[PDB]
C-alpha cells in the first residue's frame, strides 16, 4: 500500500486534511491494529517534522515510506533461500548468525505471533502488514518486539 492514501482518509476522522493523536488512537483502534499508546505516540513524534501536533498527508506516507524501507531490509535480512518468503528454519539460522539460538518450536511461535493469516509462513506482503504501524526500526528492536510479543527467551 505504497502511495497510503487509503489509510490517511480512514484515519482522518474529521476530514480536514491532517491525523491528530486522537485520530490514531481512535483509528488504530477501530482499525483492530493493536498498539500501544507510548508507541503510537512514538511514531507520531517520528512523523511530525514540523512539530506542529498534527501528521499531514505528507509527513504521515515519508514515514510509512522510509519506515517499510527498513522493514523491507529486515526481511530480506531474514530471507535465507531468497524465496520472498520466511520459514521457521530461516528464523532459526537468522537468529543463529547473530548468536542468539532459540528452538524450532519457539520459532514457530514467533511465526504464528507474526503471522496475521492462515498461510503458516510469511510473505513480503504480510511482514509489511504486520509491521505497518510497528515503530520498529531495524531487525534488533523487532527481535526485542518478538522477546514481549511472545513472552519467550530471547
Ligand atoms: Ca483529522
Ligand atoms: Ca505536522
Ligand atoms: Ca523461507
Amino acid at each position: 500500500p505504497t502511495r497510503y492514501e487509503t489509510l490517511f482518509q480512514a484515519l482522518d476522522r474529521n476530514g480536514d486534511g491532517v491525523v491528530d493523536i486522537g485520530e490514531l488512537q481512535e483509528g488504530l483502534r477501530n482499525l483492530g491494529i493493536p498498539l500501544g499508546q507510548d508507541a503510537e505516540e512514538k511514531i507520531f513524534t517520528t512523523g511530525d517534522v514540523n512539530k506542529d501536533g498534527k501528521l499531514d498527508f505528507e509527513e504521515f506516507m515519508k514515514y510509512l515510506k522510509d519506515h517499510e524501507k527498513k522493514m523491507k531490509l529486515a526481511f530480506k535480512s531474514l530471507d535465507k533461500n531468497n524465496d520472498g518468503k520466511i520459514e521457521a528454519s530461516e528464523i532459526v539460522q537468522s537468529l543463529q548468525t547473530l548468536g542468539l539460538t532459540i528452538s524450532e518450536q519457539q520459532a514457530e511461535l514467533i511465526l504464528q505471533s507474526i503471522d496475521v493469516d492462515g498461510t503458516m509462513t510469511v510473505d513480503w506482503n504480510e511482514w509489511r502488514d504486520y509491521f505497518l504501524f510497528n515503530p520498529v526500526t531495524d531487525i534488533e528492536e523487532i527481535i526485542r518486539f518478538w522477546k514481549h510479543s511472545t513472552g519467550i527467551d530471547i
